[PDB]
């Protein structure tokens, strides 16, 4: 039609789309993060951000996809097609996936801004030749004194 | 963790089991629905309400398991598989995403009591035996 | 004694046998409408209304006579015996167990004054001749208008 | 959906585990009891207490397995199945019953509070090795 | 170091030394009657009492020796040692994790200073001769009236 | 029940999930840090903290395991059994001790919010992929 998902939190796919796709940590991982973190907050009877409204919607997703790698393994004989479907479903559509959980994720744990901000340093950074950008890679603030 | 969809919105995936597999219109028209009446609605820069969160995230993905049965039908060259799971990709997947679509766009159309009234009621006219049913089921509607 | 379950509602058995027993939902559908409905508002340390304590202890009824069902299924050898008594749970008590967990379902539903409109409308409705009667039986309201 | 019988009294079936099966008094004999007690207090068109109307349900239950019962003595011809499936109905499902039973007339005749404080000090005399136990264990009376 | 662990609770193990061993419940008594009584007072967010604190870490250690059986059973050739050690998990390092969550279960139940009385109490009781001692062991009072 | 043993403090064993298992010192590490830091403290007639409390049955269990595997070392006369043995003591039930004794011990040397936005920033270290992961991780200190 098109709509960008996150249009209504002031970013856009390309904007997700700056980072290296060798960045994001596979869907595993920050379902293992939100279950961790939020669990209670998903789980109770009422939107607190649209960022879990958003979350929510998001894992459901990958609980589907998942639901379909056990339906496409368990019921086809041919293994190259079951493979290839398969393995197309964590890499193709799972690029998509990571950053849509890793988005709203982050964006509960330190701010809409802090990740916006994020994303911006981190495209820029990424891009910058080595001798010329600072030695270390940014990374996400939570705690940072004494 | 489990988390139901609905439950943010007062309702249960249960709740939504009251009405037959065989009564959620193909997705397509949920879509059409949804670009004839919220369309300037779900492209705005501003989120307006969480049933506009949930209802982009239901169709972005409707349109990546799309994306997903275009490449099956260009990768795939052995027809019996490429069959099989491009149609389990609309069957059986598309029942998830066509009851999300159809609750939040009905809900938005009418409002979140009219909607759960709306299943309550309409569990009431489908739990009856067919021999003491009423000759018309209810329906959601604004005159009526 | 003896101690009509409705009684205490404004209602009677002779009340809710005022229906056709072709009527009743099985009690399946009915426990399906109870968990989708109010399964946090059962499953909560505090009676609601006496409609939830009642219900509560029907739905126990019906599954103790589950187990019974499956007992029965699973420790006899005469199959004729088995299938009369496994039968019987479902069609003589079954009916019993469904008036009452339908009763206060409705009742928790709508109100109890609505109910008993109901099974008073209802209870006429059916047994008038069909050519002086409404076109189409009636049903429990909800949200009717525009 | 599980909903433990007691928890709107605050209680659980863990709770009445503490007693032993071979505890409560047949139920034939809490039914006189409660005839004997609470009769008009049951048969009353207005329901008095939340246990009242929990009792009621239970009483109307055993009445239905009772009914089960003598269906059973009539209807089946073969005795092996009759005898096993007439016992199953008073020694096993006879126990869910019992205990219910008791809980609220014990609730009735004393109160909730004294009932709890029961479970506990029960729990805590049956608990005990047999070797340091009191000579007589706790009961319920109004003197004491 | 040392470090007693009902020495913040005004006792020590000594103290619950005074008592006979053959005087504790076995532990899975005492989990059912954690579990009858505290189970959502422990599943909860909050200390409520020091109590509650040390005895959830008393039950996820009679946990962790429970998991250790399991292991032990599991993997292990030779009987007479997988006996003699499944045997000395609840027979030496038992009556420590008895006393432990006796010792909570019973301060919550009735309190500190009440438990502190009975360990007396019934330390001084069973030290008594047989002619010179009330004829029945003492228990822990909950409602003595009428 | 399950009680998760960090759900009193704001946490859960998945929180702790995301550091590594070869992340926690040795148990005997952790030991002598708490000694050297809070003894006098853990010593006390007085419970001070509930992380005290905690962190006390948590080293009076240590020490009942120690007890075991020197019980282990004296009873058993076969090595393969009791090496097997007296190694699962260490490697695999000290995780579950070495979590909660890092747990608290670092809860009480900066505090439960500097050690929650810690789990939480080393769940970002940790997640990110190696080839973009910054040279060095974060720790706890107060200065920095």
């Amino acid at each position: 039609m098109d709509i960008d998902p996150y249009k209504e939190f002031g970013a856009t796919v390309e904007l997700l789309s700056f980072l290296p796709s060798d960045f994001f940590p596979s869907v595993r991982d920050l379902l293992d993060t939100a279950s961790a973190l939020y669990r209670e907050a998903l789980e109770s009877p009422e939107h607190c951000s649209p960022h879990h409204t958003a979350l929510r919607q998001a894992i459901l997703c990958w609980g589907e996809l998942m639901t379909l790698a056990t339906w496409v393994g368990n019921n086809l004989e041919d293994p190259a097609s079951r493979d290839l479907v398969v393995n197309y479903v964590n890499t193709n559509m799972g690029l998509k996936i990571r950053q849509l959980l890793w988005f709203h994720i982050s964006c509960l744990t330190f701010g809409r801004e802090t990740v916006l901000e994020y994303l911006v340093s981190f495209g820029v950074w990424i891009r910058t030749p080595p001798a010329y950008r600072p030695p270390n890679a940014p990374i996400l603030s939570t705690l940072p004194e004494t």
